[PDB]
DNA sequence: TGCGTTCTAGAATATTCGCGG
DNA sequence: ACCGCGAATATTCTAGAACGC
């Protein structure tokens, strides 16, 4: 598992980041609830850029989907089910 | 098993290298904790250098695969390697690690 | 604060870098001009690099000189050369390549 | 024939920018 | 500003290759 999966689903995952980013409720998407204090916060903790547009630049290139807080989606990402995510391929 | 691989369970087991290099908490992998302080100050009195470099290419040569540290962004943070048969309290496994032959 | 807006940042910084006087203590020219020196290769890594570059590695610093073709001259300082990297010829710089697999 | 050290390269992922809309 | 996406470069991790023993 590549190293942005591995480190969006610790970051949705733990509860200590849950005020910023967090499985939704039924565990099928995550929500980013702030996305001006997630990417100047938590993003620089985990990746080495503080920038919201190159998270969302690399939410496309594992092939997620923005939900109609902001709200996204990936069929392989899942609460509960991490043995999941080693079926979402970067795209090329 | 050949100097590398008796030597490098020897430095994760040792209490006394600890400061630099562990077993991590789990047992199914180890850590360098301080990378500089190891290569400098450890690796010259195992082996003939004091390069991280050619340990690590020495622990992919062996078939250890490094470990994606979850929280590094942005003092060095911890590099973690793993092997399916280096394993703490399982030292009979280590006869099962053949070096790649270049 | 590199400006050599005309080649890849690499370069540009790694011409800064060499160039400026305040990081001499940890990189600088060699005395001909000729090639380059990282003089205390723990210090540059961990003190310089991750102030111009996103990581504090010199295995990647190394790779990307790599990259663009330097090689490496052969505890103490490390020394790698470039045709097209010479002192006071800093309009060569567009010259270097990056290399493509 | 195999192991150890060094230097360089392959390939995948990661970050940024810009384009058209 | 957004949004999808191509492209250039950066960074990481592993491997190739030369050479000594
Ligand atoms: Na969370
Ligand atoms: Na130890
Ligand atoms: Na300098």
């Amino acid at each position: 598992v590549p190293a942005f999966l591995s480190k969006l689903w610790t970051l949705v995952e733990e509860t200590h980041t849950n005020e910023f980013i967090t499985w939704s409720q039924n565990g099928q998407s995550f929500l980013v609830l702030d996305e001006q204090r997630f990417a100047k916060e938590i993003l620089p903790k985990y990746f080495k850029h503080n920038n919201m547009a190159s998270f969302v630049r690399q939410l496309n290139m594992y092939g997620f989907r923005k939900v109609v807080p902001v709200e996204f989606q990936h069929p392989y990402f899942k609460q509960g089910q991490d043995d999941l995510l080693e079926n979402i391929k970067r795209k090329v």
